[PDB]
Protein backbone atom coordinates (compact mmCIF):
# COMPACT_ATOMS: atom_id res chain seq x y z
CA UNK A 1 0.00 0.00 0.00
CA UNK A 2 2.87 2.32 -1.21
CA UNK A 3 4.44 4.02 -4.24
CA UNK A 4 7.91 5.29 -4.74
CA UNK A 5 9.33 7.28 -7.53
CA UNK A 6 12.81 7.54 -7.72
CA UNK A 7 14.41 10.71 -10.53
CA UNK A 8 17.80 12.12 -11.70
CA UNK A 9 19.69 14.61 -13.89
CA UNK A 10 16.51 16.55 -13.81
CA UNK A 11 16.02 19.22 -17.23
CA UNK A 12 15.15 22.75 -17.86
CA UNK A 13 11.55 24.69 -16.58
CA UNK A 14 8.89 22.50 -19.26
CA UNK A 15 9.80 19.32 -17.64
CA UNK A 16 10.16 20.68 -13.85
CA UNK A 17 6.56 22.65 -14.21
CA UNK A 18 4.96 18.92 -15.46
CA UNK A 19 6.72 17.08 -12.91
CA UNK A 20 5.30 19.75 -9.75
CA UNK A 21 2.03 19.14 -11.31
CA UNK A 22 2.23 15.75 -10.68
CA UNK A 23 4.15 16.66 -7.05
CA UNK A 24 0.65 18.78 -6.83
CA UNK A 25 -1.77 15.89 -7.57
CA UNK A 26 -0.57 13.45 -5.43
CA UNK A 27 -0.62 15.64 -2.21
CA UNK A 28 -3.80 16.61 -2.82
CA UNK A 29 -5.04 13.03 -3.27
CA UNK A 30 -5.45 10.95 0.37
CA UNK A 31 -2.64 10.03 1.10
CA UNK A 32 0.74 10.68 3.00
CA UNK A 33 3.44 12.44 0.88
CA UNK A 34 7.23 11.73 2.25
CA UNK A 35 9.94 13.40 0.11
CA UNK A 36 13.53 13.06 0.54
CA UNK A 37 16.24 14.66 -1.90
CA UNK A 38 19.98 13.75 -2.48
CA UNK A 39 22.73 15.95 -3.81
CA UNK A 40 26.51 14.94 -4.78
CA UNK A 41 28.89 17.88 -5.37
CA UNK A 42 32.31 17.26 -7.65
CA UNK A 43 35.54 19.55 -7.65
CA UNK A 44 38.62 20.37 -7.07
CA UNK A 45 37.81 23.60 -5.65
CA UNK A 46 36.84 22.36 -1.93
CA UNK A 47 36.39 26.31 -1.00
CA UNK A 48 33.66 26.24 -3.29
CA UNK A 49 32.11 23.30 -2.15
CA UNK A 50 32.15 23.98 1.76
CA UNK A 51 29.66 27.34 0.25
CA UNK A 52 27.43 25.33 -1.69
CA UNK A 53 26.96 22.88 1.66
CA UNK A 54 26.45 25.98 3.50
CA UNK A 55 23.68 28.14 1.82
CA UNK A 56 22.10 24.70 1.26
CA UNK A 57 22.48 23.92 5.52
CA UNK A 58 20.63 27.32 6.23
CA UNK A 59 17.96 27.11 3.67
CA UNK A 60 16.72 24.20 3.59
CA UNK A 61 17.37 24.05 8.09
CA UNK A 62 14.76 26.56 7.71
CA UNK A 63 11.63 23.80 7.21
CA UNK A 64 11.20 21.61 9.77
CA UNK A 65 13.06 18.72 8.39
CA UNK A 66 17.22 17.79 9.44
CA UNK A 67 20.30 17.79 7.21
CA UNK A 68 23.40 15.19 6.54
CA UNK A 69 26.34 15.01 4.71
CA UNK A 70 29.88 13.76 4.50
CA UNK A 71 32.88 14.67 2.03
CA UNK A 72 35.00 12.22 0.13
CA UNK A 73 38.06 14.68 -0.47
CA UNK A 74 36.33 15.93 -3.32
CA UNK A 75 32.93 14.02 -3.44
CA UNK A 76 29.84 15.76 -1.16
CA UNK A 77 27.36 14.18 -0.51
CA UNK A 78 24.16 15.72 1.27
CA UNK A 79 20.40 14.23 1.87
CA UNK A 80 17.70 16.19 3.35
CA UNK A 81 14.54 14.93 4.92
CA UNK A 82 11.09 16.36 6.07
CA UNK A 83 10.76 19.35 3.46
CA UNK A 84 6.90 19.98 2.03
CA UNK A 85 7.15 18.62 -1.86
CA UNK A 86 5.78 21.95 -3.49
CA UNK A 87 9.27 23.14 -2.28
CA UNK A 88 11.22 20.81 -2.95
CA UNK A 89 11.18 21.34 -6.87
CA UNK A 90 12.62 24.54 -6.13
CA UNK A 91 15.46 23.21 -3.81
CA UNK A 92 16.50 21.63 -6.65
CA UNK A 93 16.35 24.82 -9.21
CA UNK A 94 19.11 26.42 -6.55
CA UNK A 95 21.56 23.01 -6.19
CA UNK A 96 21.88 23.45 -10.03
CA UNK A 97 22.23 27.35 -9.42
CA UNK A 98 25.20 26.80 -7.32
CA UNK A 99 26.76 24.28 -9.87
CA UNK A 100 27.09 26.89 -12.32
CA UNK A 101 28.12 29.41 -9.78
CA UNK A 102 31.06 27.72 -8.61
CA UNK A 103 31.83 25.82 -12.04
CA UNK A 104 31.60 22.33 -10.49
CA UNK A 105 30.18 19.01 -11.35
CA UNK A 106 26.36 18.19 -9.46
CA UNK A 107 24.39 15.29 -9.76
CA UNK A 108 20.34 15.56 -8.40
CA UNK A 109 18.30 12.75 -7.41
CA UNK A 110 14.27 12.74 -5.85
CA UNK A 111 12.72 9.84 -3.85
CA UNK A 112 9.01 10.46 -3.35
CA UNK A 113 7.31 7.96 -0.46
CA UNK A 114 3.50 8.02 -1.53
CA UNK A 115 1.27 6.49 1.05
CA UNK A 116 -2.26 4.73 0.40
CA UNK A 117 -3.31 5.88 -2.60
CA UNK A 118 -5.59 4.94 -5.31
CA UNK A 119 -4.58 2.22 -8.08
CA UNK A 120 -6.14 5.27 -10.41
CA UNK A 121 -3.57 7.04 -8.80
CA UNK A 122 -0.67 4.70 -9.65
CA UNK A 123 -1.64 4.44 -12.84
CA UNK A 124 -1.87 7.75 -13.96
CA UNK A 125 1.09 8.99 -12.46
CA UNK A 126 2.69 5.94 -13.33
CA UNK A 127 2.20 6.72 -16.99
CA UNK A 128 3.29 10.42 -16.58
CA UNK A 129 6.86 8.85 -15.13
CA UNK A 130 6.54 6.49 -18.09
CA UNK A 131 6.01 9.56 -20.29
CA UNK A 132 8.65 12.29 -18.71
CA UNK A 133 11.12 9.20 -18.72
CA UNK A 134 10.70 9.45 -22.59
CA UNK A 135 10.22 13.15 -23.76
CA UNK A 136 13.30 14.25 -21.72
CA UNK A 137 15.27 11.46 -21.93
CA UNK A 138 16.63 10.53 -18.29
CA UNK A 139 16.69 8.42 -15.56
CA UNK A 140 13.43 7.45 -14.05
CA UNK A 141 12.07 4.29 -12.50
CA UNK A 142 8.99 3.26 -9.28
CA UNK A 143 8.36 0.66 -7.22
CA UNK A 144 4.56 -0.27 -6.22
CA UNK A 145 3.87 -2.19 -2.76
CA UNK A 146 0.74 -4.03 -1.56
Amino acid sequence: MEMDIRFRGDDPEAYYKALREMIRQARKFAGTVTVTLIIRFRGDDLEALEKALKEMIRQARKFAGTVTYTLDGNDLEIRITGVPPQVILELVKEAIRLAKEFNITVTVELVIRITGVPEQVRKELAKEAERLAKEFNITVTYTIRL
